[PDB]
């Protein structure tokens, strides 16, 4: 049950952002663009494979994968990890391992809206999308 989180979703609050990119070893230039970026995710599916889009002005990624079932991803601050992305609760979880550390993207919907709560080491970050039409 995946269907609920398909579509085209824009930013409209982010909290601690730069907290998590300082965890992940972002630099400072990177962070400040990423501060003012206000990025589109696209969700699509085509059976049992997803598509998610992230769209900016700063950066653009986009990775296709079936749920539980491992594949490489390639980060948008240039790291090399190896995913998985699973339902769990109704959430959508997706784990990012590489060098012995793990991240974690969950997304939630939470009254109509698109809650991604990023975690990397004590550094918890909230980003807030609402649905476009
Ligand atoms: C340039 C820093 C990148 C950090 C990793 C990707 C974070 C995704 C944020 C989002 O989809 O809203």
């Amino acid at each position: 049950m995946v269907d609920a989180f398909l579509g085209t979703w824009k930013l409209v609050d982010s909290k601690n952002f730069d907290d998590y990119m300082k965890s992940l070893g972002v630099g400072f230039a990177t962070r400040q663009v990423a501060s003012m970026t206000k990025p589109t995710t696209i969700i699509e599916k085509n059976g049992d494979i997803l598509t998610l889009k992230t769209h900016s002005t700063f950066k653009n990624t986009e990775i296709s994968f079936k749920l539980g079932v491992e594949f490489d991803e390639t980060t948008a601050d240039d790291r090399k990890v190896k995913s998985i992305v699973t339902l769990d609760g109704g959430k959508l979880v997706h784990l990012q391992k590489w060098d012995g550390q793990e991240t974690t993207l969950v997304r939630e919907l939470i009254d109509g809206k698109l809650i991604l709560t990023l975690t990397h080491g004590t550094a918890v970050c909230t980003r807030t999308y609402e649905k476009e039409a």
